[PDB]
């Protein structure tokens, strides 16, 4: 009852969050933090990919013979790379003095985000592997760590400065993905409604957060 419940919620505040993201892309900015709208733009891009997730989630929840956690990973493995980029793009923005677009920013650091990503799907890799039950859950829960810390580790030394809305940002996030390394100890059915609230805060709350930035920007706009 519970996962199909909690997914049926994810999917009203996946909706929500939609129309909060595509109002927000229409919102007067300067120049200088259009940033803010590229980074709404590709939430909007995992949002489509979690909804089809959630939608195949739902009708196959009917009639189940078999663990399907592993399925997730089909969605996390082109979500979280994005996810990781668009995290890059508001460190940078909130870091940075002068203007900055996603283009400079991809331009520039290609090589390093491309090592972010390639840590982030090592972790995925092992998760997949240990969620397959091809790997045991101590060695699972111990490689996908490693590259959970690598992934943030490296986000951490190039793209923070030494600040309360810096450790704020990082650490919350960092919290929320460790979480999905917790649940993956749990049973079939913990594990699922756990991922299923998890989805909400990792995806959906930061794009409500982004576009509440975006409604900050612009009445400083409309002030001036």
């Amino acid at each position: 009852d519970n996962i199909i419940m909690t997914a049926y919620i994810s999917i009203f505040v996946q909706i929500i969050t939609a129309i909060i993201s595509v109002y927000g892309l229409f919102i007067p900015l300067n120049f200088k933090d259009i940033i803010l709208r590229e980074i709404l733009i590709l939430e909007l891009i995992v949002q489509i990919i979690e909804f089809i997730f959630y939608i195949w989630l739902i009708i196959t929840l009917q009639s189940i013979n078999e663990d399907i956690t592993y399925v997730r990973y089909f969605d996390w493995v082109l979500t979280t790379p994005v996810m990781l980029l668009t995290t890059v793009y508001f460190f940078e923005y909130m870091n940075s003095d002068d203007g900055i677009r996603k283009k400079e920013i991809n331009d520039r650091d290609y090589v390093y985000l491309f090592y972010i990503c390639l840590s982030n799907f090592f972790m995925l890799l092992i998760g997949y592997l240990g969620e397959t039950k091809q790997i045991n859950k101590m060695l699972t829960l111990f490689g996908g760590s490693f590259f959970l810390f690598l992934t943030f580790y490296l986000l951490y030394v190039k793209y923070t400065k030494e600040n309360w809305m810096n450790y704020i940002v990082f650490y919350f996030m960092f919290l929320v993905w460790f979480l999905y390394g917790f649940a993956f100890m749990f049973p079939f059915s913990i594990k699922n409604q756990m991922y299923n609230i998890l989805d909400i805060v990792s995806k959906n709350i930061y794009s409500i957060f982004i576009f509440i930035v975006i409604l900050n920007q612009s009445y400083k706009l409309l002030l001036e």
